[PDB]
């Protein structure tokens, strides 16, 4: 193990730093446990867990409109003929081998309560697919519409960001899906990165007598973790130029939409990003807007209430600010090209918590009352200032096509495996009628492998399909 030198500098380190209570419980230790302290405060630097704890516990002490007209767009106020463009430049991107795509699927789904990794859930469509699968089965489809055009294979390389609770039960469902189709050699699984959890005192928390509490260091944990994992590097070998981040829970997720990305390839944004409107004062999204003079996002956890409830002043029983973040952004892969320079600058969000820890002084396990710390978390859309509005785009698109978040058990009436369920069997029974096909009947699964979103159903026209059912190959 760690030298008696080496365990007495990092003491030090540590002691001068005012979180010398994290060695109050060295003297028992076994061998394995003393190992692992050393190495685990080794990874962290006490002096800026100082700056953050002071930032979050002492903080220092709203030019707010709607993004303009030059920076925003929508599907329903598009030009067909734009639209159709966009989808045959962005599959023509794909069969470049240009476009990758990023999962955010890192957290823990606490509102959700099941055991195993949000993706693996299983909200009850006829097929008993996973969001992962589905997801997998998204990606597959676009690439043989792309083969279709290049007569090359086409591949879109899939990063699976994960946190320590979910990156080796993941990688396991992977596996036993044997990728679901996919190439091993083109998805990577990778772990964001965590932050020690700090006390309302400024106190490094013990979970135990040789370990830190930590936690994920949220969403926006994501760039630092495409260097250090080595994936941007992999980007750049493959020719990447295009990357479409998503959120694993909502399975309509169009990944790797191509009008999406043909739509920002043509702009030739930095970054874009879609939204819905909000379907309500308290939808627990994230705002996008302006904010001096930047594009930016007022998340759901900060807004004032007031700012929520304005009022158009055209429209007085309709929402000012309603861009709802839906969790679907494209970035250029030159803007990651420049992670180094800013992944340092973007702000960690404090959430008040109940950290289970060891009471300072037994060492006996105790699971706080009230909130006895905090949690630092980084957001993905904290990017969105460093970027020129002319170099941003926010897309209007239709929730029912693209929305339909899993955060809640069954049996919430909202953004559940109900929910999300119908939305699913609900679009596939709206692409059949338009393909010609009568349902007769609630809805029909259609798997990605048929259609991603809508075309090559004509097979069906005339045809009687009995709701509920589930078209595969
Ligand atoms: C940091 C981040 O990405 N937050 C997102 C994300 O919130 P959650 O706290 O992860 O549920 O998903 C929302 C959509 O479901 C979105 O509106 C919000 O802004
Ligand atoms: O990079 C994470 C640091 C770390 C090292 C060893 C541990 O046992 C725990 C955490
Ligand atoms: O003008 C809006 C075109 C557009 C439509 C849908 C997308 O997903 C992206 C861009
Ligand atoms: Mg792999």
């Amino acid at each position: 193990g760690p030298s008696a030198e080496e365990f007495q500098q990092l003491r030090k380190k540590y002691t001068d730093a005012g979180q010398g209570h994290v060695f109050a419980f060295v003297d028992e230790l076994q061998t394995g446990e003393r190992s692992q302290l050393f190495h685990q405060l080794s990874s962290f630097d006490p002096v800026r867990i100082n700056e953050l704890a002071d930032k979050a516990l002492n903080p220092p002490k709203a030019s707010l409109e709607p993004l303009p007209d030059i920076a925003t767009a929508s599907i329903l106020d598009s030009d067909p003929k734009d639209l159709e463009q966009w989808y045959e430049e962005g599959l023509k991107l794909v069969a470049g081998n240009k476009v990758a795509v990023v999962l955010m699927a890192g957290g823990q789904g606490t509102r959700l309560g099941s055991s195993a990794p949000k993706g693996c859930f299983d909200i009850g469509l006829p097929s008993h697919k996973s969001l992962f699968q589905i997801q997998a089965e998204r990606i597959a489809k676009l690439q043989l519409l792309a083969q279709r055009i290049s007569g090359k294979e086409a591949v879109i390389p899939w990063y699976v960001m994960t946190s320590g609770p979910t990156r080796k039960p993941t990688e396991e469902f992977f596996e036993q899906h044997k990728y679901f189709g996919l190439n091993k050699s083109d998805v990577i699984i990778f772990e964001q990165g965590v932050l020690p959890c700090i006390s309302n005192e400024g106190k490094i928390l013990m979970e135990s007598k040789f370990k830190v509490a930590v936690a994920p260091d949220g969403n926006g944990g994501i760039y630092q973790a495409l260097l250090t994992s080595g994936v941007r590097e992999d980007m750049r070998k493959r020719g990447i130029e295009h990357i479409h981040t998503y959120c694993v829970d909502n399975c309509l997720v169009k990944v790797a939409d191509p009008v999406f990305i043909g739509f920002a390839a043509s702009k030739q944004v930095d970054i874009a990003t879609k939204v819905v409107r909000k379907r309500n004062a308290t939808e627990s999204v994230g705002l996008i807007l302006q904010k001096n003079g930047k594009p930016d996002v007022v998340e759901y956890s900060e807004i004032d209430k007031e700012t929520a409830e304005a009022k158009d002043p055209k429209q007085p029983d309709v929402l000012k600010f309603r861009a709802a973040n839906i969790v679907n952004h494209y970035y250029s892969f030159k803007f990651f090209e420049s992670i180094e320079l800013w992944a340092h600058k973007l702000p960690h969000h404090v959430a008040r918590k109940k950290i289970p820890c060891i009471k300072e002084g037994t060492g006996e396990f105790f699971k706080p009352e009230k909130p006895n710390g905090i949690k630092l978390e980084q957001f993905v859309f904290d990017v969105f200032p460093m970027t020129p509005l002319e170099k941003f785009a926010c897309i209007e698109v239709r929730r029912e096509d693209e929305f339909s978040p899993l955060k809640n058990a069954r049996g919430t009436g909202e953004d559940d495996p109900d929910t999300s369920k119908r939305d699913i069997m609900s679009q596939g029974q709206r692409w059949i009628e338009k393909a010609g096909g009568i349902v007769i009947t609630v809805g029909v699964e259609v798997s990605p492998l048929i259609s991603y979103g809508g075309e090559g159903l004509e097979f069906l026209k005339g045809r009687e399909i009995k709701a509920p059912a589930f078209i595969e190959k």
